[PDB]
Order: C-alpha cells, then sequence, then structure tokens
C-alpha cells in the first residue's frame, strides 16, 4: 500500500535521475505517476512552490514523486496524507544545505520513511574520492540560492573543510 | 579516512548487531575499537551473562569520555538517540582522521526526531536504515515503534513489554 | 582506484538508466567515460530520437574497442550478458586503474545464468541488484524476467511485446 | 511471501553475522527459523554436509537460513523448492573461492534472488581499504579447505594481485 522513499545526498549525486527510474519503473507497470517540481529552480508534471497549489489533484494518481523537496514548507503533512491514502510518494532532496544544516524539513521526514537512499557524488575538488556534501563557492549568505556548478561543487569531508 | 555512518531504524531491527558488524571487521583489519554505550539502557546488563584492540565504555554524555576517543582508530556509538551532544563530537573525531559509526533510532514513539539523530544525517557520508518485521500483522516490513503503554515522555527505557516494531498501517491502527 | 561494479536486475528495472547516472556524476568531477553498448540490441535507435568528456561505441564483441578503453577513466558496458570476453575484459581493465561498471540482467528468462554475469560477481567490488514492478499482479516488486512468445533460444531481442518483469508467484503462474 | 535473499562477500565480511541479524528480526515478530550449517566446518539448528540430511524438517519453519552455502551442492534445488513454498530463504556464502572462481553454486542461485547483498571486509595487507576478495596465504592447490585467519585474508584488488 502506502509508503514514503527518499532519495538525498549532496548536489550532483543525480537525484533526480534515481527519483525518474523509480517513476518510469511504476510506468512500465501501468501504474499512475504524478511528478512535482519546484518552480522557483500515465505521468503528469506540475511546477509549484507550495505543495497546495496542487489541491486534490494527488488523490487520482498511485505515484508521487516530488523533486527538489528541500524547498516545500508543508512537505511532512502532504507526504503522511498522501501515503495514509495508499500513494507510493517518493522524494528527490539535498538534506543539508551548503553549511551542513537541516535544508527544509528533509531530515524531520526521515522518521516517516519506509526508506532512505543517499547518493554520493564525485568530489569536484580533489576528484579522488565520494563527495557526501555540497560547497557553496560564492560569498553569499543566505540559505536559499538557486544555481549549479557555477556556484556549487560537490566535496568529500576533507575537501569541504578545506580554508573554510 | 575520516567518516560519519549512520545505522537507523525502529526498534527490534538489529541496529547494535549490524555496529557490532562493522566493529568485527575493522578489529580483522587490526585496527583499533571504541564502542561508547548509553550507561541509563541497563535492559542488556540486568537480564544476561558476561578482544585485544577493543575498548568498551558506558555514559550519558560523550563528554564523560574526554579525549579517550583519540586513541582509537573507529569509534562505535549505540543508542545515539540519548547523546545531546552528539553532532559535535562526531564531527570533531570525524575530522581528526576516525571512522564514527553511530548506532541509534532517527524517530521516537511518535515519529519526531529522537535527539539529535536526524540532525547528523546531513554530516554523513552514509546513512543505512534497517528494517524490523512488523510485530503485528507480522507480514510487513516494519519502520516504525509504537509505544504499547500510556506514558507520554519521549525518554522511556524498555523493550518489547513496552513498544512494538510496525509498518505503516499497523503503527496508525 | 580500479574497480568493477555490477548492476544486475529483471527486464524494465532502469538498469541503463542507473548505469548512466553513474557516468553522469563521474563527468562532473571530469572524468573521462567510455560507454560501451551491444550493437545488435537496436531497440532504442529504431523507434527513438537523437558531452566534451564522453564516448560511445556499440559494438557485438568487446575485441572491436582494441585498446580504446586506456585513455578513460571509466568504462560503462551496457546489456553486459551478451559479451563472451566480459570477464577478461572487465578485470584487465579494473587492473590498470579503471572503474569499470556493468549493466546486465543476471537471469535469462528460465533465469539461467545470462552470458557471464554471474561468472563475473567474484571479481565485483560491488554488485547491486535493482527491481522492477511486476508487471501481472502490479503489487509486488519483480526480480524475475518471463518471456511472452514461445521462442526456446536465449538470445532474443525485444522489449514490453516479448517479456514481462515478475514477481516469484507470477514467474511461476 | 516466499524468496531467496543472498548475503555474500569475502570472508571476514562478518556474513553470518548478517544472517543472524536477519534471523532474529524475525524472532521478533514470532516467526519461525531455521538455520542449517555445514557439518565439516522458535528456532532450530542442524549440521549437515548435504541438504538432503534436513528431509522435510524445513516445511514446518517460517523461515530458513542456510550458512556458508558455498559448500551445499543441491543449494538451488532446495532454495526454490522452499521459496516455492513460502519459505522466506536466506543464504550466507562466499560467492568466490581463492581464485575468485563461483564458489559451489552461489553464483548460480543468483538469477533466483529477491535479493543479492554484498558486503566488504577490510584489507587485512593495507588496512587502508574495502576487501572484496579472499587470498589463500598457504600453499594449497585444493578448492575445498577449512580454516581462518591462519590460512586466510580478506583483500582489496590491488593486495590481491600483489605477486602472484
Ligand atoms: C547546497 C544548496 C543548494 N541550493 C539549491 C541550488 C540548486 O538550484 C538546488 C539543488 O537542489 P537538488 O540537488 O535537490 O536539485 P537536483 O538538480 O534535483 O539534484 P540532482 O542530484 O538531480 O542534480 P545533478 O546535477 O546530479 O543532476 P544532473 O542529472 O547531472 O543534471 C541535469 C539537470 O536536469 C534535471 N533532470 C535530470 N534528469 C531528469 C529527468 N529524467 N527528468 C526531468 N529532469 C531531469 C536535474 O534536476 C538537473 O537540474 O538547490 C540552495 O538553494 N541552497 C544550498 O545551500
Ligand atoms: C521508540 C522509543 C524507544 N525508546 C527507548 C527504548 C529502548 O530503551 C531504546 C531503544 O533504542 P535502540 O532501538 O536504539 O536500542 P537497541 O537495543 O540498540 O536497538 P537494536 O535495533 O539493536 O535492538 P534489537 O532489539 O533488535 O537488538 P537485539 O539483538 O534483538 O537485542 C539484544 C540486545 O543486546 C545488544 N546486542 C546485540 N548484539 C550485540 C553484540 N554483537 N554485541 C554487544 N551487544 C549486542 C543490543 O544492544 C540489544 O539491546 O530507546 C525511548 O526511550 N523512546 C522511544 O520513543
Ligand atoms: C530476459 C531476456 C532478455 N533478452 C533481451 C531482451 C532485450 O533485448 C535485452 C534486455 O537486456 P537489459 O534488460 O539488460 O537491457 P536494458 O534495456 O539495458 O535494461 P533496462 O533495465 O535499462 O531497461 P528499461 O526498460 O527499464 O529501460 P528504460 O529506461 O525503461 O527504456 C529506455 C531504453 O533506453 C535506454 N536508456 C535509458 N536511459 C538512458 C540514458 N540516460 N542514456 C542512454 N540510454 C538510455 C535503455 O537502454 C533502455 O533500453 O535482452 C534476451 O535476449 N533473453 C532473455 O532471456
Ligand atoms: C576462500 C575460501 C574459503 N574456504 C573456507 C574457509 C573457511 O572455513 C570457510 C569460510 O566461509 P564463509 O566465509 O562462508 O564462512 P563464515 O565464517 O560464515 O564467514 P563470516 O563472514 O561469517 O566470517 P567472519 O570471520 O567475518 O565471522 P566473525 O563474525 O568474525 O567470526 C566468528 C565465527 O563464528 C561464527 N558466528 C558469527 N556470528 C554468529 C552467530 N550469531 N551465531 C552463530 N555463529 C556465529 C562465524 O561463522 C565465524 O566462523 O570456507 C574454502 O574452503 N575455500 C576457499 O577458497
Ligand atoms: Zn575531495
Ligand atoms: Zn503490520
Ligand atoms: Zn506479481
Ligand atoms: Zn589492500
Amino acid at each position: 500500500r502506502g509508503r514514503i522513499e527518499l532519495i538525498i545526498g549532496p548536489m550532483f549525486a543525480g537525484k533526480t535521475t534515481e527519483l525518474m527510474r523509480r517513476v518510469k519503473r511504476e510506468i512500465h507497470a501501468r501504474r499512475s505517476c504524478f511528478v512535482i517540481k519546484y518552480s522557483k529552480d500515465l505521468r503528469a508534471q506540475a511546477a509549484v512552490s507550495q505543495l497546495t497549489e496542487v489541491r486534490d489533484t494527488w488523490k487520482r494518481f498511485d505515484v508521487l514523486a516530488i523533486d527538489e523537496g528541500q524547498f516545500f514548507s508543508d512537505l511532512v503533512d502532504f507526504c503522511n496524507t498522501a501515503a495514509d491514502a495508499g500513494k507510493v510518494v517518493m522524494v528527490s532532496a539535498l538534506d543539508g544545505d551548503y553549511r551542513r544544516k537541516p535544508f527544509g524539513q528533509i531530515c524531520e521526514l526521515v522518521p516517516y520513511c519506509e526508506a532512505v537512499d543517499k547518493l554520493t557524488a564525485v568530489c569536484m575538488m580533489c576528484h579522488e574520492q565520494p563527495a557526501c556534501f555540497t560547497r557553496r563557492t560564492v560569498n553569499v549568505e543566505q540559505q536559499e540560492l538557486i544555481g549549479g556548478a557555477d556556484m556549487y561543487i560537490a566535496t568529500c569531508r576533507e575537501c569541504y573543510s578545506k580554508q573554510q
């Protein structure tokens, strides 16, 4: 029946690719899938900034796939409500922000998950080690800052701490 | 090389057994291990009977161990949910090159974050969530712990007399 | 450092997608990747439309690639069950320091070992078996592939017209 | 219902400990377990050299746990027969012998398994790397040779190939 599965890791770890692998796998067995994306960064897709913007539309689907779950403030209630109604809920997210603080409600969701898979990146500094962290490479304080390789890199533990 | 590995799941999932599997594996390669346990959980000792590269300590605060961890290659912290200084302690060790391994419940009986376990996740190179077998329906994996006695507080020491592991359907029933 | 990683499972499990996730991850760290595909499986190309550190080759024997693999950090072999020289090729590369990653069916439609996949297992640093969703009962994970047309031979190219992924109960029914 | 789960890896990887963790987990949910061991190296234990020596006794148990599965010549038929009758079958074994050849029927079982978990040891030569292989440290040819750390060590790939 219902469950919540979490796919976490740093940036550049292919978390969305693993989410969509799980989605495609379900589509092959003719189960219907609703993919929800973050608007500011047998298949339907929606882009929103709050999960309430989707209303009741999720009820018609067997599987819900939430991408970049760190940005949704109502994630926990939304996922449990769906999983309680028998949906397979899958979330892709960063567990940590650039300071390794809990990003959004991701760490809060952990106790509700039937499964949690932490994916690694490859360290983009030493090229020699798995990366579990994200370092911000530009001097901006704010937690939410949208960007890719131009402003963030994945790092191992030794390279995260190099300099500051 | 320094790292933190987290072993989580509900009660009855064999988390300590997995922690000690990782410890025995390191001992075979002659790396030294420091096992730290929570002194107030006395179930094992009060109803059960008694290596060269292994040390064991039982404490209620991780500061009670001071610097002794520095002499060991590997630190293995059991029932990590009960230690308030877990995050700072694990990072300080991992940054000094220790392999830190923690066994803990991620969730309490209400599925609220237990201690600093959920806070540690962003610091971990690895996170393995283990399942139990649901002790109500017997036919589903269990990811949650239900408290079977009517006590509100979060810390309450006990085993199968006071808790059972459950699937999602049986947690809410 | 050299290694072999094996990605197995039944059909419809997204094995190639996981292989390419591992490839894209390496490309982000500017390590170069050589993707090798089986030339006779033309399903993707015959019904579908068309990076700097990536190369792709389509062959029926791994010798058709000669030495070209030596210039790459990572080798990604897709549908490995069809290559007869897989074991020797993967070890030679891994021993020369390549990260070798193979996606393959471990079992054919009779659950017999497909090609040299089962033979490779003892050489692998890692083995991940992926599940599909059972295409018969829709409510169980699938670990097997059933052939839905009456053909005996082992190699028979096709997709969902000719095969479905099944749980254990639905494989035998 | 029925399934076959395989726990493989080199020596010194704690494979039997992971097998027994799965057994203990089942016992907590009052499911009954039959542990079968290799005689030459809610719970019952048997030590045998052939799985036929157990006859029909396995039928009374919910869960079967076969240790050192590499030594049983009838493993595949035995596991499928049980899993087909609705047993949870769990096997702990070496997938490779000291030359990295398939040990017994372990590699043959893979296509029948719902799950396969390969555990690592820590390399007992360089102490610095995970070990996936077993090296024999005494000059004996024969495949079956019972022993522990006195005659075998776990190694990474680089240390397996050191010298010969
Ligand atoms: C550290 C930090 C980050 N962020 C911001 C910066 C970023 O804008 C975003 C990353 O958040 P995420 O890591 O959850 O987002 P994803 O991009 O989903 O993470 P991935 O691991 O998926 O990224 P990769 O770079 O590995 O993805 P890759 O596959 O290499 O890149 C292709 C791009 O296309 C998308 N994509 C990939 N496969 C797709 C598919 N099958 N269908 C649809 N879209 C797909 C991906 O989302 C990615 O952006 O959040 C902050 O605001 N604060 C912070 O402190
Ligand atoms: C849900 C909830 C629980 N609790 C309390 C209740 C308990 O006092 C404690 C459990 O915390 P845990 O689940 O982190 O503790 P463990 O017992 O470590 O978890 P396990 O997953 O290991 O438990 P099992 O019951 O599966 O362990 P098992 O092997 O069955 O039992 C034997 C006991 O012996 C120890 N043990 C087992 N194998 C061992 C080995 N190889 N070496 C040394 N010791 C070993 C284990 O610690 C276990 O408690 O926390 C709360 O206070 N509030 C709550 O909301
Ligand atoms: C059981 C059996 C099968 N076969 C034959 C039938 C087939 O011809 C082939 C399947 O062999 P595979 O299962 O190893 O082949 P894949 O297609 O590689 O397995 P997947 O698990 O990847 O299949 P999916 O169906 O889940 O893949 P999907 O994503 O759904 O489909 C899209 C196709 O595009 C490719 N693709 C998917 N993502 C891609 C990406 N990111 N980049 C490049 N290519 C990508 C994939 O190869 C897939 O075939 O072998 C036999 O000959 N005998 C037998 O007994
Ligand atoms: C490479 C090679 C090996 N062998 C032989 C040599 C050996 O005699 C045997 C190892 O075969 P295995 O690796 O399947 O056997 P296990 O010992 O089951 O492997 P483990 O990974 O479990 O061993 P470890 O050394 O990590 O186990 P450890 O936990 O450190 O050691 C304690 C011992 O007690 C047993 N044990 C451990 N936990 C137990 C529990 N909970 N209940 C009962 N017994 C338990 C274990 O089997 C081990 O022998 O096979 C060959 O004949 N030919 C070869 O080419
Ligand atoms: Zn690095
Ligand atoms: Zn249940
Ligand atoms: Zn089915
Ligand atoms: Zn080594």
